Formats: structure tokens, sequence, C-alpha cells
């Protein structure tokens, strides 16, 4: 029974309406159905779309038993809608217990918080589905959180974490873990534009605590419109949709204050022609020194508000600027004002980019027992200091945690349990060996040896595949 591509959203609707807070998904559906559906042709076009089996899908969304991960989940469901899968949307404990009752679940979608409820439900044969789940995790999850028992030994007390999954299973918001791989959404798109507006990002007047002077250096050269504080501030109070299309259509500058971290949001004001005032965060901030990050599942270090949009996007769309830097600021700040307005989205973040990302997870990646193809390595040696991640990075290639196995010269060498290695000490020739698997780790970087690190190569504006990954 094979899957057939759909071009009518009639049923998806149907299926949505059943859940109250599909509501503004569905309406978002409708904003971008055209999108949606000249993408599904126009890959169906570029790629056999032909013989895919279509897959009993379970989407199990436990965060309805956030806006972001709505946006995420929303767009996941009508990808595999307009692949042909038959899904089977569950936001109940009820839902759970019946689909998986029925059987024949070739795939499973699920948060965190489901699969705590998937686990309880469905009793110690919950393991017996293990291979076929695909976590949506938005700030990744490394390795030393996901190993219980390592995890246990660090003293890591995240709630998060210790599933001993494959981390590949994490499905992340932006390209940031590369021991997880990357699931992100689609981002909703010079006379329009009022060259001496800018609004600042966030909704909260908790967001704006000690941002005067940023505010008054941005307030020298422009007007600060708020959607939510200083006197001169212009607020247009909440918003969305076509209105909020409008006024980001309309600002010139989008102006982050350092929180939230990683959204959606700076994207859809690049993607309408803005430019993102991004908060540099030195030191970086992480699980290590920020009230947020602690008891996530990883030890991930975010170098600036967005850190994607600084290192995938940056000027002249995103200037990452520390907004203790008076001159930095206003010299960002009078750049903006005269640049060129050029809107910008990444391939990755458009329609037929994510049909093109999900479509291939779906086919190609098989945790349930080669891809990517071997073929994509590349062995990198990382210095003492960094990590397999940042060595890759180095090279314009990607950390490729699949290939650890085949990388598991030596004067001597041990096994040792450990996320650090394969690691390679080339002044005494020792070669230290993996021999807990679970511990292959993109992230973490030997204190004192070489890592041996694999990478791959990826198509640019599509981080997610290799060259010969379709
Ligand atoms: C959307 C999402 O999950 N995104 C990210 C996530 O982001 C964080 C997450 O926080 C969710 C939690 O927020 C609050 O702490 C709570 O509302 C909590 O709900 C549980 O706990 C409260 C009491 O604290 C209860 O009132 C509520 O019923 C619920 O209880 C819990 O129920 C579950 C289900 O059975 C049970 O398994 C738990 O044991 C039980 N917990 C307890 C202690 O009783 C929320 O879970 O979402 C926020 C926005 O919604 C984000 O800002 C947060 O950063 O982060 C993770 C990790 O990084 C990521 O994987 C995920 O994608
Ligand atoms: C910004 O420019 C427009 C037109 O060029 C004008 O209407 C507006 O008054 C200006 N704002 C400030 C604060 O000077």
């Amino acid at each position: 029974s094979l899957a057939e591509i759909r071009t009518d959203f009639n049923i998806l609707y149907s299926m949505m309406k059943k859940h109250e807070e599909f509501r503004w998904m569905r309406l978002r559906i409708r904003r971008m159905a055209d999108a949606w559906i000249q993408a599904i042709k126009s890959l169906a076009e570029k790629q056999n779309l032909e013989k895919r089996k279509r897959k009993k899908v379970l989407v199990h969304l436990g965060l309805l038993t956030p806006l972001g991960e709505l946006v995420q989940w929303s767009d996941l469901i009508t990808s595999l809608y307009l692949l042909g899968h038959d899904i089977r949307i569950s936001a109940s404990l009820a839902e759970l217990k019946e689909i998986m009752g029925g059987g024949g679940v070739e795939l499973i979608y699920i948060d965190i918080v489901g699969l705590a409820q998937f686990k309880k439900t469905l009793g110690p044969s919950w393991v017996h589905y293990q291979c076929m789940l695909r976590v949506l995790d938005s700030f990744g999850t490394e390795p030393e959180f996901n190993h219980a028992n390592y995890a246990q030994s660090k003293g890591h007390k995240t709630p998060w974490g210790k599933w001993n999954l494959n981390p590949q299973q994490f499905y992340t918001m932006f390209p940031h873990t590369p021991d997880n791989s990357f699931l992100g959404f689609v981002v909703e798109q010079n006379e329009i534009k009022r060259q001496n507006q800018s609004l600042v990002y966030g909704k909260v007047d908790s967001f704006w605590k000690n941002k005067k002077i940023y505010l008054d250096i941005i307030h020298t050269y422009m007007e600060v419109h708020a959607t939510v504080i200083p006197s001169y501030v212009k607020n247009h109070g909440i918003l969305s949709g076509r209105d909020l299309q409008f006024l980001l259509r309309e600002t010139k500058l989008f102006v982050g204050l350092g929180f939230p971290y990683e959204g959606p949001a700076p994207l859809e004001a690049i993607a309408n022609g803005c430019a993102f005032l991004n908060p540099k965060f030195n030191p970086p901030k992480s699980s290590k020194n920020t009230d947020f990050f602690i008891g996530k599942p990883t030890l991930r270090e975010l170098t600036s508000q967005h850190p994607y949009a600084e290192v995938f996007i940056g000027r002249p769309h995103v200037w990452t600027v520390d907004l203790n830097n008076q001159e930095e600021v206003e010299d960002a700040v009078k750049a903006i004002l005269n640049q060129k307005i050029e809107p910008y989205m990444p391939y990755e973040f458009t329609c037929e980019g994510m049909l093109q990302r999900i479509n291939a997870f779906i086919e190609k990646q098989d945790f349930c027992h080669m891809w990517p193809p071997l073929s994509a390595l590349q062995v990198k040696l990382a210095e003492p200091g960094q990590s397999c991640k940042q060595v890759c990075q180095e090279s314009q290639l990607i950390c490729e945690p699949s290939f650890f196995q085949h990388l598991n010269t030596c004067q001597s060498s041990e096994l040792a349990k450990d996320i650090l290695v394969p690691s390679f000490d080339p002044k005494n020739k020792h070669c230290v060996f993996q021999g807990d698997l679970l511990l292959f780790s993109c992230a973490g970087a030997h204190p004192r040896h070489q890592r041996v690190c694999p990478c791959r190569d990826f198509i640019k504006g599509q981080v997610a595949l290799c060259k010969d990954c379709l």
C-alpha cells in the first residue's frame, strides 16, 4: 500500500478540528496552503516520490494532554499529510491507548512529556516501539544526559534525560546539536518598509528589564515599536497573522533583548525583510550559568539569543552585538538604517526544504536495523579543547554520529566508557577506544588529547542531509 501525495487540505482540517488547540494552526495552514501545495508538487517533480510505503504514524502531543513547538507540530503534521502517510493524532492518554491498541504503528512522533506517558500507558512493551520514536526536543539532548547510568554518575538531575535512545532520534528546532536530528519548521513569509521603524522582540515587560541604554541608542536613529518599557516606545499591543505580517513587512529592524532563546520569530522577521539585532552572549549561556537552562539535557552553550541566525545567516540580516558595547550597537543600528532590504529564508525553513528533509528521514533514517552512506565519512582530529562538533564545523562539515562505530597509529590502546573517546595522545601514540556505544558524542572537548571525529558533507541550505543522502 503506497503513499500518494495529497494536494487538498479538507481531510487535514477535519482531523485538526477535533482538538481545540489546533484552532490557530488551521488558520496558519490556510494562510500557507498555496505555499504547501506548490511545494509538494515541486518536490514530486524534482525527486521520485513513487514506491514509498504508506506508514501508519502515531503523532502524540504530550504538551496538549510553546508557540514555536505548536508551529513545529503543525508543520510536521502537514508534511506527513502532504506526503500521503496515515496519521493518527493523539492529545490524550485514551487516544494513545486506542491507536497503539490497534497495532500496525510504524513511526511515532512524540515529545519527552508524551514519552513519559507512552512508557506509563503501554507498560514494559513500550520498549518494543523504541526504535520507531522520533522525539521532538527543541533544545536538544546530548549523549551524556541520554545515558541513564552515565548521567547519574555525573550528577545530572535533568528531568528530561536518561531515556537511553539513539540520540539521533531527538528532533531539534534548529541544527544546533549534531548528536541529534534537525526537524525545524516552516517560516511564514521597499516602499512598504519604514526605514526608521524598529520593533522590540518580546511580549512581556519582564523581557525589558535593564535594557534602557540599548533602547536609548536605537531610539537615537529609529522609532522603537513594541507589542507588549521607556515612554518613547510605541506599543501596538498583541497582534497576529496578516496584521503581524504587515507590521514586520513595515519594520526595518527587529530588536532582540536576550530572551526568548532560539525562537521562530527572528526568522519570520528576516523572511519579511527585517534585520535582527541579536544580543551576543559572552560568556555563552548554558545549563551551567543560566536559570532557564538548568535541568535541560545538554551542556550546549548559546553564543547569542539566536545562534542559528548568528552562524547560518549572519550580516546583513543578523547583527550579533554586545548590548553593553554602545559604539558597536550604534554602528549596527546606523548600518541597518542604510541597508538595502533583501528578504531571506534558508532553504531548510521553506515548505519544499522541510518536505525534502522529513521525506528523507521517513524513507532513509532507520534505528530498527546504512544512512548516511559511509561514502560521506570524512575523519578529522579535534585538537585538545576542541569538540567533534567544532572540528567538523571548522572545515564547513557537520559531525555525523552514525559513523563513530567505523572509527572505533596507536603504539598502545585501552577502552573507556566516556563521551570523549575515541581519543589519541599523539605524543605517546596512546589510543583510548569507546567501550559504551551509547556514549559516542559529537559534543565534548578532550582537555589533553585529540578526538578522532566523524564528519560528513552537507547540502548548503539543507545541513540535515549529505550530498548523497536523498
Ligand atoms: C513545549 C516543550 O516541552 N518544549 C521543550 C521544553 O521547554 C520547557 C517546557 O516546560 C514544560 C513544563 O513547564 C512547567 O514546569 C510545568 O507546566 C510542566 O507541567 C508539568 O508540571 C506541572 C507542575 O510543575 C503540572 O501542573 C503539569 O500537570 C505537568 O505535570 C507533569 O505531567 C507529566 C505528564 O504525565 C508527567 O509526566 C510529569 O511527571 C509531571 N511533572 C511534574 C513534575 O509533576 C511542564 O512540563 O515547555 C515550556 C513551555 O511550555 C518551555 O519554556 C520550557 O523551557 O524543554 C525540553 C527540554 O529542553 C524540550 O525537550 C521540549 O521540546
Ligand atoms: C521616520 O520617518 C518617517 C518618514 O521618513 C516620518 O514620518 C517619521 O516622523 C520619522 N520618525 C522620527 C522619529 O523621526
